[PDB]
């Protein structure tokens, strides 16, 4: 025992779980989403997994989004196809439109309409 | 394979009273207010940030110690808490037992939690 | 394939690797060190571990830093406090004492660490 | 279990940017950023390097793809890097295939190390 509290998972209510699993994978360059029950499984460096699950609601409103962390080499990379791709992207978690700055940001949003942000954090912000 | 997870949006009908409970349940400090949010910290590089304005089988899992666990189960427990088994809220009055233990719960928003030790 | 490139682990040399290994595996709340041919082992969270190598022989402003929660920082620096481990504020070492937060002390071995925080 | 993260880390080489400068373009990193004593080079696991102005079997090691081995070991055949198989450079002109993976060992006189697990 004795380990500190540890946000482990978190379930996603999106329109498509495959299509916003897909999507996310592909772009934060992770391997394919697992299937476990109804949800589509992402996981991430940090002992933390997004969970997608299928909703046909309405699904995040601004400001809320999730916000990945990654190196500035693959921030340039991500958001170099965040453009030639015509992904919509924001400088802010309100949505202005067309990247933040210690460290950057981009907001953009998945298939499904659920909220994203890349950040970075290097040394000296 | 390298990128984590730095914070997600957690929308609740009282963002205060929730973040509130979760730190007192869980043995964190008071919420920190940033921006629109409270803001929860937890130990693995990431924070939840609850915000005003929770469908099964969703939730949000805390991994914890066996002896947290214990703590905060009996404090659900003797707190009459309702607790379930599982993420469909279907066996009440249970935990579950692969290697490790969970029990899921809603916090004073109707938000669905977990904590588990494996 | 496709990974990026990422700093797996490095090597530090002290004077006892034994002492350095337990002493910071045991002040940051992680498992004991592996032994690893001749070096201490202590495995971190992102991916990435110090392997400790006795030599008999860290100078300032070097250091190694790790990342924590403000708040295991709170109980961790109360040890450093509590327990009279000198400390300073600064990777110079000039400010003994003491947005996110950090603090600067050495291991037995002399091995200059820093322990920080990042809130959102 | 283990939540802390190590962020930065200060290696004391004679030239700080000739080894940064070193390491990140054969690495395919872009440029080092230059701040306070340090040259800065960062990697993916969210942890950077800070050279600052090394003895055997000691080294720095970096996780690599398959793809990026071939084009770094590439590099260094076909530059005459001088390279070893293993942490102690008692068998140059080799490499290992430690764990299925592959790996070299190699000076900048710095050591490094690189690995595919
Ligand atoms: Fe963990
Ligand atoms: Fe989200
Ligand atoms: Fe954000
Ligand atoms: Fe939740
Ligand atoms: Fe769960
Ligand atoms: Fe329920
Ligand atoms: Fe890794
Ligand atoms: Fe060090
Ligand atoms: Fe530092
Ligand atoms: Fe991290
Ligand atoms: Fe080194
Ligand atoms: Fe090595
Ligand atoms: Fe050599």
């Amino acid at each position: 025992s004795h380990m500190a509290v540890e946000l482990n998972h978190t379930i996603v209510l999106v329109k498509d779980k495959d299509a916003s699993a897909t999507f996310m994978a592909d772009l934060l360059g992770l391997p394919k989403p697992k299937e476990m029950g109804p949800f589509a499984v992402l996981q991430l460096a940090n002992d933390v997994s997004i969970l997608f699950m299928d909703f046909r609601g309405e699904g995040d409103i601004v400001p809320g989004h999730c916000a990945f962390l990654i190196s500035d080499e693959e921030f340039d990379q991500i958001f170099g196809r965040i453009r030639e791709g015509g992904i919509e992207h924001w400088a802010d978690q309100y949505h202005e439109p067309g990247i933040n700055d210690g460290g950057r940001g981009v907001y953009f949003e998945d298939p499904s309409g659920h909220n994203m942000e890349i950040m970075t954090r290097p040394y000296g912000s």
